[PDB]
């Protein structure tokens, strides 16, 4: 057994922005942007196959496929080979962290990519991603479940493989998730030795341009609610630890920003009202407090479900950045379709 999924995804976005640096017109206002948009439609392929004893063979190759013609690529969203059984599953490939899997009980918006960060609780989600790695998933007992995942040294850099000069940007994923009766709690992280980041707070590659270079990098997200009888509650929190590393005066001190975020939503028949709330905490860079990183968000909006594959989408959001007259303001709505086959 072979099956084609995917989900085609689109609608329009209306943003503004209000950045005093950047815009000259009245206020610090930028003009209002109208756009057609895909939110992030894709496409895959995936198999399994019974090996005969409750073990299977499966594999996933899944691809960007936006309906604008801007991807191209073969297994750039998740795609493994992997085995599954009694003992639970192991895949390696280009995975999904644990923390990019935890981030489903967080952030259910769809937008565009411009507007990630207004129409979705895109900040929250900057350290979500796709690495290739070996991973372990364990059965559920007794309601419980973990994940085991790993980044090879010569994966994280393969420039490096052969000569050890740069200090390995390996890491190591994990999570504990709890569901019954509705509640859920988990628990997901990484770690790694050496990374490096960029001036978002994002993980980029080594000898990437202005990538900064940091030693013990850690990631917390603690997730808990409800999600049962047509009610949906979640709460967030993540906590975000990094050693300045890159060899300079301020080597060796400390990056920190602790980040959270609360979901709500009911079903009203075939519509689900949702209303999303975060919050980024003054940052400590370089040891010193830093505002620039402080954010605070809110959306709202509604899916209209006109079957399981099917829904309408609107929603709008009021994001602000930073403090005072460096501030930004993101404002937006949009109103969308997704079909999921
Ligand atoms: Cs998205
Ligand atoms: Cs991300
Ligand atoms: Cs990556």
């Amino acid at each position: 057994q072979v099956t084609l999924y995917g989900t085609i995804k689109a609608g329009v976005e209306v943003s503004r922005v209000k950045d005093a640096g950047t815009y000259k017109a009245q206020g610090g206002k930028s003009k209002t942007a109208t756009q057609i948009a895909d939110f992030g439609s894709k496409i895959g392929f995936k198999g399994q196959e019974d090996l005969g004893n409750g073990m299977k063979a499966i594999w996933q190759l899944e691809q960007k496929a936006s309906i604008a013609g801007t991807n191209s690529g073969w297994g750039n969203r998740q795609s493994f080979i992997g085995l599954k059984g009694g003992f639970g599953t192991v895949r390696a490939g280009n995975l999904n962290t644990v923390l990019k899997d935890s981030g489903d009980n967080v952030n259910a918006w769809e937008s565009g990519s411009n507007t990630e960060d207004v129409l979705g609780l895109g900040t929250i989600g900057r350290v979500e991603s796709r690495e290739i790695s070996v991973r372990y998933d364990s059965p559920v007992f007794a309601g419980f479940s973990g994940s085991v995942q790993y980044v090879p040294r010569d994966n994280a850099n393969d420039v490096d493989k052969y000569k050890h000069t740069k200090s390995s940007r390996e890491s190591y994923h994990a999570g504990l998730k709890y569901e019954n009766a509705g509640f859920f709690g988990q628990y997901a992280g990484s770690f790694a030795k050496y990374a490096d980041l960029n001036t978002d707070a994002e993980r980029v590659a080594v000898n990437t341009a202005n990538a900064h270079p940091v030693k013990d990098y850690q990631v917390h997200r603690v997730v808990a609610g409800y999600d049962a009888n047509d009610l949906y509650v979640s709460v967030a929190g993540q906590y975000e630890a990094a050693k300045n590393n890159e060899v300079g005066s301020i080597k060796g001190k400390k990056h920190e920003q602790t980040q959270v975020a609360a979901t709500a939503a009911y079903r009203f028949g075939n519509v689900t009202p949702r209303v999303s709330y975060a919050h980024g905490f003054k940052a400590k860079v370089n040891g010193v407090k830093d505002a620039n990183y402080q954010y605070d968000q809110v959306i709202v909006g509604a899916d209209y479900d006109f079957s399981k594959r099917t829904s309408a989408l609107v929603s709008a959001g009021w994001l602000k950045q930073g403090k005072g007259a460096g501030k930004v303001e993101q404002t937006a709505s949009m109103v969308g379709l997704r079909h999921k086959f």
